[PDB]
């Protein structure tokens, strides 16, 4: 069967660590006042919650109340969990309370709200020095919950705020991070379509924090490139068929023979046979202003089939790329 793999980092920080802190399912919540809070507007709804601008009246202060869907409440103890363990932490979103809805009757949590700026905007005038930054701003988040044993597994651009007014960045939406654990094998439906690493598209299910870096890649490649998103996938085998238009294929075929993986056999006839196109394929006229050798460089490190070879946030903290900006 598949050969089994372990993060190369913050393998073992939840064996370390009190039984409480990961075994979500025994913790108690501690219920806030639902009264705190008056809707204001609608912001969204899921298929996991409902999403409301709300007054916390013994502050007048804006928040977020994300109200969960019957289907979506039964997880619930693993988002709490999850972002009380992580509250305070760089750019994690703070979770301010937890109240019972009277209307739904599901839980409701309460969010810090973001003055973001709209995610088009920054898409469409975030400068060189600017992606950098945020960049910087987004690994502070991940090197945190990867080194509190969670990973976030939905990273792409509407979870990760910006307020550009304040340089201030948010990671956003918790509701499919994990605990890591050594050998666990994990669900493969998780982040959305375009930012799936390709050890959720081969169907490897013992995969770790590395997934967050591939996609945090995407969210990369498609900012420096010009291109939303930078792999577009029809569904989520021509999703992989996109990236081995870029990676090639014979990176993908070591990739499985490594981990002894039994390739979906619809993949025979759409793969193809493509070669490893050179960073400089996708440079043009209208985004070469975002591109350089560093930025490049960083890219490719992050973009590997192989999620054992990936820069981690750490390490990717520590590249070229970042050295113009300000710390
Ligand atoms: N803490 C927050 N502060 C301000 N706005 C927030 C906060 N959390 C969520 N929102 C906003 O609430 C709205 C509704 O949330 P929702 O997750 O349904 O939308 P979305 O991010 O556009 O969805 P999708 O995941 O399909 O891209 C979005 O505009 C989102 O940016
Ligand atoms: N794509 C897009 C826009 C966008 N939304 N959120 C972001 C976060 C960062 Cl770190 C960076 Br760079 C860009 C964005």
């Amino acid at each position: 069967g598949p050969v089994p793999s372990r993060a190369r980092v913050y393998t073992d920080v939840n064996t370390h660590r009190p039984s409480e802190y990961w075994d979500y399912e025994s913790h108690v919540v501690e219920w806030g006042n639902q009264d705190d809070y008056q809707l204001v507007r609608k912001l969204g709804r899921g298929k996991y919650s409902e999403v409301f601008e709300a007054i916390n009246i013994t502050n007048n202060e804006k928040v977020v109340v994300k109200i969960l869907k019957p289907v979506a409440a039964a997880k619930i103890k693993r988002e709490i969990k999850i972002l009380e363990n992580l509250r305070g932490g760089p750019n994690i979103i703070t979770l301010a309370d937890i109240v019972k809805d009277p209307v739904s009757r599901t839980p409701a949590l309460v969010f810090e709200h973001v003055n973001n700026t709209d995610f088009k905007q920054l898409y469409q005038t975030l400068t060189d020095y600017d992606i950098r930054f945020y960049m910087y701003e987004i690994l502070k988040a991940l090197d945190y919950c990867h080194s509190m044993g969670i990973m976030h597994r939905d990273v792409k651009p509407h979870n990760v705020m910006i307020d550009h007014e304040h340089r201030k960045l948010r990671l956003i939406d918790w509701g499919l991070a994990e605990f890591y654990h050594p050998g666990q094998e994990y669900n493969v439906r998780v982040a959305s379509r375009y930012f799936k690493g390709p050890e959720l598209l081969v169907d490897y299910q013992m995969y770790d924090y590395s997934l967050d870096m591939w996609s945090l890649g995407c969210m990369l490649a498609s900012m420096i490139f010009r291109k939303e998103p930078f792999f577009h996938g029809h569904d989520n085998y021509d999703q992989l068929v996109r990236i081995a238009k870029v990676l090639g294929t014979e990176d993908l075929y070591d990739y499985i023979d490594k981990y002894n993986i039994e390739l979906d056999p619809r993949f025979n006839d759409i793969l193809g046979r493509h070669s490893r196109k050179r960073w400089e394929r996708f440079v043009h006229s209208e985004n070469q202003h975002l591109v350089s050798p560093e930025a490049l460089d960083f890219l490719d490190k992050l973009l590997r089939y192989d999620h054992q070879s990936r820069l981690t946030a750490r390490e990717a903290m520590e590249h070229p790329y970042f050295y113009t900006v300000v710390k």
